[PDB]
């Protein structure tokens, strides 16, 4: 067995560093998740790389072609910057959630934990927002081969769009997503009158969060849809997305959230007992984003972790606290109770 999976092989770790805009942040994730020790207490299982076949199983064959040529518009370029072995970094990615996936169809098994995974964004054809493949969406499409109803839920400080536009049209996969939403603010949409389209209408929901949200109103509004979706929708298994981009300290500068807001929210979905896919995503402030996990990674354990950072590779990267707590800033909370309330009523109608 019951001790969750966690996908890990120094290769697939490298690979994984090698992302340009976010370099070394997943050495620095395990490093640390090891320093606590807290592996050795999972069952550790080697990352399998995505053929092409199972890739294109969203992803057109076009658009993986092309990709694999410049790892010698596809919304490739400065965001997204097809750079040398980019391909290979993005068949791993994908392969290694598919892993995660196997793992949950399979048993022995009750959460899957890819740190490296998430990226929401992309499309069937296209990169966005530094998402090259979309992993998400693979591991969702692998699931189904057991799971008739599949719950997706986002934490990212971003919408997830390419994973909600995947399934708009379907029934069988329901994605639920807690974002920002602000005019210029990336990717510009998922309203909360986003429900998805024809035969998926009403299994899109979208929460548009505002600035400044912090660790219990979020925890509230979170549990608040969450109990709501678990009631209409009856979810057999859970893919869940983490991006550490919402912590206090990101450089994105937007929610106001402590690993521990963040944590109650996945102590409420791993109480359902359900097949659970973990994934990371954004998180731009690489020490944050190491604590961020690595103590949600013991709240996948239940054990409490040590509130003094433990030395090894990257201690020195730890500020000048070293400390595993992240206190949020001093900035006001942007989020009216009407709003937020009348959001959550919009939804709970929608829910049927
Ligand atoms: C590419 N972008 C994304 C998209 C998605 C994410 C994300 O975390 N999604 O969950 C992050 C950045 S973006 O256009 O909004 C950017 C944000 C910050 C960017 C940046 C890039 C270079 C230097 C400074 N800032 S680009
Ligand atoms: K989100
Ligand atoms: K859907
Ligand atoms: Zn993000």
């Amino acid at each position: 067995s019951l001790v969750p999976v966690y996908i890990y092989s120094p290769e697939y770790v490298s690979m994984c560093d090698s992302l340009a805009k976010i370099p070394k942040r997943a050495s620095m994730v395990h490093s640390l998740i090891e320093a606590y020790a807290l592996h050795k207490q999972m069952r550790i299982v080697k990352p399998k790389v995505a053929s092409m076949e199972e890739m294109a199983t969203f992803h057109t064959d076009a658009y993986l072609q092309h990709l694999q040529k410049v790892s010698q518009e596809y919304g490739l370029g400065y965001d997204c910057p097809a750079t040398e072995g980019i391909f290979d970094y993005a068949a791993a990615i994908g392969g290694a959630t598919i892993t995660a996936a196997q793992c949950l169809i399979d048993g022995m098994c009750k959460v899957a934990i890819n740190w490296s995974g998430g990226w929401h964004h992309a499309k069937k054809d296209e990169a966005s927002g530094f998402c090259y493949l979309n992993d998400a969406v693979l591991g969702i499409l692998r699931l189904r081969r057991k799971f008739e109803r599949i719950l997706y839920v986002d934490l990212d400080l971003h919408h997830g769009d390419g994973v909600e536009d995947a399934f708009s049209f379907t029934s069988k996969v329901m994605t639920v997503s807690l974002h920002k939403f602000s005019p210029g603010f990336f990717p510009g949409t998922g309203d909360v009158s986003d429900v998805g389209l024809g035969k998926g209408r009403y299994y899109s929901v979208n929460v548009p969060i505002q600035d400044g949200i912090q660790d219990e109103k979020y925890y509230q509004i979170c549990e608040s849809v969450l109990k709501e979706v678990y009631q209409a929708f009856n979810p057999k298994a859970v893919v869940l997305q983490l991006g550490a981009d919402t912590i206090a300290g990101d450089p994105m500068c937007s929610f106001n959230m402590t690993p521990v807001g963040i944590g109650k929210c996945l102590k409420y979905i791993l109480q359902w007992q359900l097949a659970t896919l973990i994934l990371g995503g954004g998180g731009y402030n690489l020490a944050n984003t190491a604590r961020c996990w690595t103590y949600l990674t013991g709240v996948i354990l239940g054990k409490t972790l040590s509130s003094e950072i433990p030395d090894h590779e990257f201690f020195t990267a730890y500020g000048p606290d070293y400390v595993l707590e992240i206190t949020p800033s001093c900035r006001p909370d942007r989020n009216e109770p009407h709003r937020i309330q009348q959001i959550l009523n919009y939804i709970k109608g929608n829910l049927k």
